[PDB]
């Protein structure tokens, strides 16, 4: 990184403390920028979904991986659930998305509830595998909430075979009342849907795929119990990337856990965290990890900072941790505090190869939580932390532990009425990051870190 | 202390200005950390209750000392009341707590008011020293306000002899409708009570006891009048610790007072304050004090700072006074401005041997003040400062002095509906400090100050 | 009817205008009063549910008929739905009620929604016709709304075979924690449920049953089209009583409708309405009707009165119409304006053999409408009128009808948090009516009309 002459403050820098100075550029268009990563994750955009049960669901895994991102499944998920989730994600089409499906015998109440699990705005009525109609929220309005789907389903819809050029599907939906094109398998059964906006993303985002052409997906593992056996079985389940996650990554028990996984030679990229120091970053890489997760109490007003006083501003942490990782051939992930595309761009300029986002993505249609409404009828979803699942660990013992546990904090994450889907947030984030590179003169993320010039601003 | 490279700001730092950078750690469990102090106070935890009439009651002394703490009785308290208080605290069982007691002829009005004197959630009805029933807030609801305790008491309760293993008492109380175990003397009379959570606390917190195994106790004394006679009168009354307390500790009249008490050779630790300068710590220890209490106008917008402009940020004050005290083999107490476990952890990292807590603990069941409710019906208590009792001191004379006196400031300290008792606040504080040491890599408090690495953060 | 001396006002009387003067009575208990009717309807309580789609569902038909009432199915309801509704009611147990049933694959969202269709407070989980557990509203709280019933169902429940007397079932639920007893057929299949309150009503209410011992049910028909052909189809479907209903019962088109139904000799009671005059009542009986439905715009400020000014106070209408029916051997139903048990008691004293209740019964669990919540989160239901389905009836023609047609008026019917089920409303009504007879000195409804002494009160 480069700072303006004299910009060496006597403190650490948060995302709000720094700004990017424009430089000489020959990159005119945002589309000329290549957002592919070089950390072995296989992502085409520098966005990683945090390993939190409030965010890392099956629909989020499919939706994010299709647009070039990756979702890390939360640690301690039962291996049966991991296998079914991986099999679901790696069976999805690289262009066609999975819609909400309904049976003719389902109620209107279920139809309205189950609909808001995707950003398509319409559900496909299925009878013996075949699409027979579409259900919208307008079809559910003004009708008996326990009526059957058959009574409100619209039998007319735009259809096209799977494999059709998305530009042609875009044409078929130009004068369509419902912006959903139902894609059919050769035998006529349901294969998925494609919207006009979804077809656009097909030509803008490159799907993150493994060697077999299947959508990528990652999964997390804690440092208690048998780390080797769990990470081994997690690799057997089809995970394309393994993340060893703990609150204090710079500890001997985390150091030992990385040695156990590395000694198995699983052939998967290894992330380890969290640390905010150069020494801790070097220690995790020497243990056998190739990627380091950066982020320990980034919020001055958050739980970790106010309970213990331990933490570090995320921007200064990444700058120090990335430089330590760069000389060892490693990479760093910026984990925590991401609320705007600015934080994604600033984290990458500081040296990160990927940016991990948690609570921000919880307020989306694709997150596992249920869609809620506040006193003003504004849509929102509840994010919450992993609490003891990132901590080192008979009625007495449980209660003895229970006294000193970390509580589960819940936060109101409002849904943007114009950006309700996680794909809209990916459009929001990547548009800013691409335009950031045009300001600095970078055609990719490596040139971003190389040519970025940074400055410090006052509290004004 | 060590600061991050370049973190030498051009100003003094308060608790909000600094953060703790994690280091390599082999301390996995919070319970592996030793919170014992080395300043001679006899505490196994770094929490001191301030010498304030709003906080320093008799029930406060019993409850805090059992969990390893120490309570300083407010100065100028009559010597008769001091003796009565000492005899209570040193007559208590190291595990069994003193419950609220009720007579069968008492009113429901009294029972409801007396119930909130402890955090047990139930009061034991006593007849001729014998427990005959329990009274809860549920028994007081919906009944006549002037009905007798006899009419609402629950005659069924779990009982066990005093001295029984607290691990046993815990399992006896699972299927009891009231989570209060009534402990009995050999002759069947009331000895105290023990809750499920209180039974767990017996195996987590070590009682702060004197050489005879009696709960420890402190004492404060002003600098007006005969300091030697007052210090001796409280020492013979059973105090294990003496606090010479005033607003401006760096004064010649203060030095005379410490020399007067030290020349008595009472054999007890001498605490003296308050100063926030390196010279102030040197002069007070040279006078004969072993512990220097640090804290003068720590709040920028508090009364002392707004009236005189005199003060100093508490963290920079402590770290300077801690550095000076070490060179003379003394210790320092961080007194003032503590509102979160972060403040306790940073005070210890800065070099203080103990953290003095006052107004924060006023909003607890164990504080002497009355439980009040706001316009939202939420519980709170009124904390207030000592005013002139920490200041050096015909009818014309009475008026002129009273005219310039510092007024009593009142502040509302809300009770946490989940942490209504002071023991819950001690759980909150120690959990953070224990977690802090695991982040720093220290197994005890001296190692905390030795291994801590801190940084400065911006206003963002 | 007898009025006090001088109580001959120069106007007609509503239910608010009159009162009952107590008389000498030897009827001590409410249980000594016989509420059975003599009008041929077969009801054992003087309560009939109006032919309104807002109230006349199958859950209401079963619940009211079991307690001695009868429900009139709304006119123009398809004949296929008639047979399905009648066959359901005619197959219900005279003591055992039909609970809400759930599949282990049903969602918690559907479980909470379906719960409010009965007053049992719990739904029975069914697999292949056999009960496996119950789901309560408490079971749905705090869990994911898309969790499965199988994950929250309680496997423990009191069960008893069908045919057990309600007294012993009452005892089995005395110390059962949740007041639902599952009734099973001899083969172990689900026969229904019986609650402690439902067991009590079995000894209080006599079910209204046909000659085969099956619950009674009535149905309404309009005077448009082929009234005779429709009326025969309703009789063949199993209806026990037919109601020929129109807005203006005193018209030639209504008279021809009665003759058509009478000439078919269906063997059922013939109800005709609506009129509010002695001549109108006598004309309908001469046409072939045995029961005349009384009620034309009884509300002073209702829609009918405000559009046309046509109507009559219901109490004076019933008095005049009943006396006219008495001389011709007929009976009258009080239809409209019923809001309290007072209206039922006053209608019977005025000479009506039955009281028709509509919008009041809409705010019940058993009504067909879905349970709603207002801005204060209070439960309520929407009542609404029959509009053109009670009125005499190309594109230009259809538009002319809609232009001058009567709109559908909607009204919010709040649920009593203590009287949520329609059986509680029947308990509220019959308690007052039985108490009314004890004040008058009547052992039955004929004695009520025979011994009643009435008075008029002013607006005070
Ligand atoms: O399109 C759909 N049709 C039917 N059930 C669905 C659909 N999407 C999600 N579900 C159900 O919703 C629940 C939770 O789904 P998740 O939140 O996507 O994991 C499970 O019971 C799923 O079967
Ligand atoms: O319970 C918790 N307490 C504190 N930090 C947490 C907890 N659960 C997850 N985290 C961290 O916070 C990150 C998400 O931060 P976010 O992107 O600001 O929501 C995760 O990736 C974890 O590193
Ligand atoms: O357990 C108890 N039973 C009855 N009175 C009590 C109890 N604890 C305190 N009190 C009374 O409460 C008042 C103040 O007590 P303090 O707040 O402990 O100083 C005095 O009148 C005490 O006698
Ligand atoms: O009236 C007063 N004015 C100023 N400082 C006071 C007063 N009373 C007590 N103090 C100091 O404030 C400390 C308590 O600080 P707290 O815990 O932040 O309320 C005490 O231990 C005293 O050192
Ligand atoms: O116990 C029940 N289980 C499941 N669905 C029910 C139950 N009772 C009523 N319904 C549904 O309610 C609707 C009929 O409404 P109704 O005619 O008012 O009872 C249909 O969608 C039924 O499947
Ligand atoms: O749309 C309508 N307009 C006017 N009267 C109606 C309508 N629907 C039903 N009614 C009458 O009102 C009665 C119910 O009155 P309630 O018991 O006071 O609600 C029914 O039995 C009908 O006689």
């Amino acid at each position: 990184v480069r700072f303006l002459d004299g910009h060496t403050p006597a403190y650490d820098l948060t995302y709000n403390d720094v700004f990017v100075v424009p430089g000489r550029s020959d990159v005119a268009s945002r589309f000329d920028v290549d957002l592919s990563t070089v950390d072995g994750s296989g992502t085409t955009i520098p966005v990683v979904v945090a390993n939190m049960t409030a965010v890392a669901g099956r629909r989020m895994a499919e939706t994010v991986a299709r647009r070039g991102g990756i979702v890390v499944l939360p640690q301690d998920l039962p291996i049966t659930a991991v296998s079914e989730t991986v099999d679901f994600v790696k069976s999805r089409d690289l262009v066609v998305d999975t819609p909400v499906t309904l049976s003719p015998e389902d109620s209107v109440s279920d139809a309205n509830a189950l609909l808001h699990k995707r950003a398509h705005g319409a559900a496909v009525v299925v009878f013996e595998g075949r699409p027979i109609g579409l259900v919208t929220e307008a079809n559910c309005a003004g009708v008996d909430r326990f009526a059957r789907v058959r009574d409100i389903a619209l039998s007319d819809f735009v259809t096209a075979p799977v494999g059709t050029d998305p530009r042609e599907v875009f044409d078929l939906l130009e004068h369509a009342p419902i912006d959903v094109a139902v894609m059919t398998a050769p035998d006529g059964t349901l294969a998925g849907v494609l919207t006009r906006t979804g077809a656009i993303r097909a030509g803008i985002y490159t799907p993150a795929v493994d060697a077999k052409g299947r959508l990528r997906i990652a999964a997390a593992v804690g440092i208690n119990g048998d780390v080797g056996a769990k990470a081994q079985a997690l690799a057997e389940a089809g995970a394309d990337l393994l993340v060893i996650d703990t609150a204090h990554g710079h500890q001997a028990k985390m150091l030992d856990a990385i040695k156990a996984v590395a000694s198995l030679d699983l052939g998967l990229p290894l992330v380890a965290g969290n640390v905010v120091s150069a020494e801790g970053t070097r220690d995790l890489i020497e243990a056998g990890a190739s990627i380091v997760k950066v982020g320990v109490g980034p919020g001055a007003m958050c739980t970790t900072r106010m309970m213990t006083g331990v933490g570090r501003p995320q921007f200064s942490a990444v700058v120090e941790c990335a430089a330590a990782a760069r000389q060892l051939g490693g990479h760093v992930w910026a984990d925590g505090g991401v609320r705007h595309p600015r934080d994604v761009a600033l984290a990458l300029a500081a040296g990160a190869s990927n940016v991990m986002i948690g609570s921000w993505f919880a307020g989306t249609y694709e997150s596992p939580g249920d869609l809620l409404f506040d006193r003003d009828d504004r849509p929102y979803k509840e994010s919450y932390g992993m609490a003891s699942k990132r901590a080192v660990a008979s009625s007495f013992d449980r209660a003895r532990k229970g006294l000193f546990e970390e509580g589960i904090s819940t936060s109101r994450m409002s849904l943007d009425p114009a950006r309700g889907g996680v794909e809209d947030l990916l459009d929001h984030i990547t548009s800013g990051v691409r335009s950031t590179c045009t300001y600095v003169g970078a055609a990719n993320l490596p040139e971003l870190h190389e040519k970025v010039v940074l400055g410090v601003q006052s509290a004004a």
